[PDB]
């Protein structure tokens, strides 16, 4: 048997006004089915009919969904990204100075917003952000949001700065 | 001053092809560890070859590392390639033929190093064709070396397998 991977909608993607501080558009759990039952392997974002997640979560596997089978459209192993059904749509960038919110969706746990200041690390062309928190395996792909609710990164990836 | 990580490496084993694998600071393979208020966690893996430590850029964010020898400074780094080398230029130049089985020398957090023989898939990227290992391991296994039959490192787990022609 090949791995039976599917997505389930977990909630809306919204900035939460008083967060904790350290089918349709939304945030989805990426699940695997075994005879013994289901495991969450990651998270992703449906935007403009395109499902976005990390390449390591699916390794280009087709996904079952409420809308039928989703086939991979584009991916990059090095950036660790993959899109289903169409081109990559998550084009927002972090300004490199505003606090962000991680919309963490860990396995077997409630979706929640956590406000956090990314770390900044120097690169040769500039700087990149990091949200490295203590979340369980399977949280990778959780969206990182700016104050307008735009997805500026996925949990486990560097947060790209444009400034 | 700014954001910093307290990172260190620990040798996990020799890098060798294992003749009868399951089929689905000396040179060697190392765990990359980070010290946080919660404790020390493995965040990835890398390869010491010819006195140069090699890992994926995102594992270390290009940070200096502590080792048995003292401080290792990043020498070369590329966020786009997601690679970084310490102490000297990138030394891992072997490529996959695009058809032979390979071995992942997986070094997962809290688990023994082990060799798994597998056949990479081949995927189209804007740069060209690349191989990729279709085995699932936890995030902190990223950087584990992928080996050809002569024990040469032809890729790092999560970074793809380099194909000799395009
Ligand atoms: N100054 C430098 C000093 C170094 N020590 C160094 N090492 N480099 C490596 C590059 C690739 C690989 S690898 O694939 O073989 N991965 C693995 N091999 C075994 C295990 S993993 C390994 C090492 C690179 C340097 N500069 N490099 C540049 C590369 C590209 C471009 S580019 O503009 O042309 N963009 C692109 N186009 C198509 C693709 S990238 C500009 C500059
Ligand atoms: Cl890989």
């Amino acid at each position: 048997s090949s791995v039976d991977m599917y997505i389930e909608r977990a909630g809306d993607i919204t900035w939460e006004k008083d967060a904790e501080v350290t089918t349709t558009d939304g945030v989805y759990r990426v699940m695997t089915r075994r005879t013994s039952g289901s495991t969450q392997v990651g998270v992703g974002v449906m935007q403009e009919g395109v499902f976005h997640t990390m390449w390591h979560v699916t390794k280009g596997s087709a996904l079952r969904s409420g809308e039928g089978r989703l086939d991979p459209y584009w991916g990059d192993v090095k950036q660790d990204l993959v899109s289903y059904s169409g081109p990559w749509k998550l084009d927002a960038c972090w300004d490199g100075h505003s606090e962000v919110q991680l919309l963490a969706v860990p396995p077997g746990e409630r979706a929640r917003n956590i406000q956090t200041l990314p770390g900044i690390f120097k690169t040769k062309d500039g700087d990149i952000g990091a949200v490295a928190l203590d979340y369980p395996a399977g949280t990778s792909g959780s969206p990182i949001l700016d104050k307008s609710g735009r997805v500026i990164g996925l949990y486990g990836n560097g947060v790209v700065i444009c400034n």
